């Protein structure tokens, strides 16, 4: 039994709802938030922005000296950070960018790094102002992540599209 409330189930270790992140995280706590990061970690909009700013910055400090020793990300990579005042650990996991032309085939291997955690609360990868198709990134995430991920989608209209259209 978990903590996570008002769940729709997708299959048996998918969930999804029309929730914050952000709000989410502070209310849940969760041991994983991931973030949908860029390879510099620079956390300026979108998912990254708002979980960044929930951090009143603290994110982005840790951030620049992680990229200052170890380099940027890999597309499709991840490091594990702090989670801050949201969670125990942050995912911090590079989707592939459609408005950079970066290759959707990378989504899986992005997917694939929630499989090293348990459990997780999620944005759906690639989507939003990474362009990708959210319904896509929906099935990419069903058949690549075998651990319990619990999907918050911030737009109502976009979670009622996703639901409706689940095969
Ligand atoms: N705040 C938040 N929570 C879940 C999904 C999101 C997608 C895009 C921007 C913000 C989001």
């Amino acid at each position: 039994v978990n903590s996570f409330s008002g769940y729709l189930k997708l299959t048996d270790n998918v969930y999804i709802k029309n929730a914050d992140i952000v709000e989410e995280a502070k209310k849940v706590k969760p041991t994983v938030v991931v973030n949908a990061a860029n390879v510099y970690l620079k956390h300026g909009g979108g998912v990254a922005g708002a979980l960044n700013k929930a951090t009143n910055n603290a994110m982005q400090v840790e951030s620049d000296d992680y990229i200052a020793t170890n380099g940027p990300l890999k597309v499709g990579g991840s490091c594990v950070l702090s989670g801050h005042n949201l969670a125990k650990h942050c995912l911090h996991v590079v989707g592939p960018n459609v408005n950079k032309g970066e290759d959707i085939q990378l989504l899986k291997s992005a997917y694939e790094n929630f499989n090293q955690h348990e459990v997780l609360l999620a944005p759906l990868l690639s989507a939003g102002i990474f362009g990708a198709d959210p319904i896509h990134s929906l099935r990419v995430c069903v058949d690549t992540v075998r651990t319990n991920v619990y999907l918050a989608v911030f737009d109502k209209n976009l979670y009622d599209k996703l639901v409706s259209s689940f095969l």
